[PDB]
């Protein structure tokens, strides 16, 4: 793999891989994300964290929002509340093996330029085109407030007033960087990560769902939640034990069962593994078991590096 | 009259009228309204500045914001041309009698502590809130932006940034002065002023739907505006030129018609007035004779002011 194979490895798309080509000629290239505080970092977090660590290891300087602000507007909670939590995150990206520049988002909304430029989206942005690039972000609220469609402006003007060369997010974020790339004179590249489903198979990983595995969850407790996650013989496709082999386990994978059951099955690549599940010659028992020890030992190094803290 | 009625004279309704008395007893009290810079000024501001010279002559300490970012954001084009007509909205006021602190919005809506405010105030205004205030102020858009709903969060924001104990306006201003009583901390009183009906009686007088008299029109103007004008024989509602004689003129009014259509008729008060019109004993003709060179006479002094400069 070169530098552009290795930053597009496991993503959904980029937007676009042309425009990403010519970044990648740069000397200096910087590439950011944000993040609302939250209690628990979990695997989705640390997918997006983990292609920053290829960004950075492409030589892109890498930018960390805690974007206090934007979490205050999705109604979090008050600022200096959200503002801790975003610390503690700092903490747990650092342990993950991400070494950026960690910044709030207040730390520029409120300069004079940055609000007069909110103002000025503001004109540019129908509230139909704000609404709907925030149905897969907005906190349900059977009263929509007029910080939801503030917010989309938020994220655009941010990208604008701080000039990243590359915006990473989750798939859920496209909308509000196809907005980006309208208003903007400077149009940014988009990574754009999977979403990864939840361990009931019923929607999207989500801190508030209580459907993730947290990085920093003790080794019993990510063997408990496997093995009651939705896993279906034959079925890869909302799959969550599949998608963790996919974005997070190493090959070749060894996979240990007993004599009577096939005995150990060493696999190569992902794609091997997905051709042994959909024709069910790997039971979902064995791919669990798998698939729970090989992520302790993926998540022991950030579990210990917080466990030394106390 | 005492005091409190010399300011409910010609208003709508004041919230409250209990909540004025308290702010009559004060030494120092302030009473605010805004207008979005306009090209021209017409009988409709006129009418609110009438208001506003009767409240400080009853004590109050005017401010009039040239609401340069309102207009901005609703639409009215670039700030560096809306902030020059403002100027010249300034000059208008002046010459009508109104000495008083005209300030720019921008002035404070650019702080940190207001921009901070405007988005605790998001938090707590539902977008469909936010838009029923702005039915009878927003630009025509078939594509409505998302400064229509920064709008009216803006105007309650100024009156918190900017402590006036009484804001004035338009009955079109209610919701917003709604919206800031149940939002903001301190309640500010409001005096809320008739909607001036258009000379076509097809809507209210405004200065983008060419139905408005401006304080400057020469007289041969005003004669030829009045003489259009709609003013059905007997009806009162939604007559403009019974509401130039209600809200403009004073009384004794002698009007001067020939012996052969009954002789000059002298009325002492407006509801003498509707009382002759309702029952056709005053022809539509001799009303708009009367009230055109009574209005010239009022609006003589204004224009003589604004000649001058020339
Ligand atoms: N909307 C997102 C949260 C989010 C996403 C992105 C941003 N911030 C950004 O886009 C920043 C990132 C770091 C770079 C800073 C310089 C400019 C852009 C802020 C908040 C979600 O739903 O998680
Ligand atoms: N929304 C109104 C325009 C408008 C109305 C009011 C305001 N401003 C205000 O309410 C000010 C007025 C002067 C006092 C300043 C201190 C605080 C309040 C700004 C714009 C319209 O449609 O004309």
């Amino acid at each position: 793999m070169d530098e552009f194979e290795m930053i597009k490895r496991n993503t959904s798309e980029i937007i676009s891989e042309e425009e990403l080509r010519e970044v990648l000629k740069k000397d200096e290239k910087s590439a950011g994300i944000g993040f609302e505080p939250s209690g628990k970092i979990h695997l989705g977090h640390y997918l997006q964290i983990k292609k920053m660590i290829d960004l950075q290891n492409a030589g892109f300087d890498i930018i960390i929002e805690l974007a206090d602000l934007h979490a205050y507007l999705n109604q979090k909670g008050e600022l200096d509340e959200i503002r801790k939590i975003g610390d503690y995150n700092k903490k747990v990206f650092e342990a993950m093996g991400l070494k950026a520049k960690y910044v709030y988002g207040s730390e520029w909304m409120l300069d004079k330029d940055y609000t007069l430029n909110v103002y000025r989206l503001a004109l540019k942005t129908t509230l139909k085109r704000a609404r709907r690039s925030m149905e897969l972000i907005a906190r349900e609220d059977e009263n929509p407030k007029v910080a939801e469609v503030i917010y989309p402006i938020m994220q655009v003007n941010s990208i604008h007033y701080k000039g990243v060369d590359v915006a990473v997010g989750g798939m859920e974020q496209r909308k509000i960087h196809m907005l980006a790339r309208e208003l903007l004179p400077k149009k940014v590249v988009c990574i754009h990560n999977p979403v990864l489903t939840g361990l009931d198979g019923e929607g999207k990983m989500s801190s508030s769902k209580g459907n993730f595995i947290a990085v920093d969850d003790s080794p019993e407790e990510i063997r408990a939640k496997i093995k009651k996650a939705y896993c279906p013989a034959g079925v890869v496709e909302g799959n969550p034990i599949m998608e963790i082999a996919k974005y997070f386990l190493e090959y070749p994978l060894t996979i240990k069962r007993p004599e009577k059951f096939g005995g150990d099955l060493t696999v190569n690549s992902y794609e091997e593994l997905e051709s042994l599940f959909k024709n069910k010659e790997l039971h979902p028992m064995d791919l669990k078991n798998a698939v729970a020890e090989e992520l302790i030992k993926i998540l022991e190094p950030i579990r210990k590096r917080l466990l030394e803290h106390h």
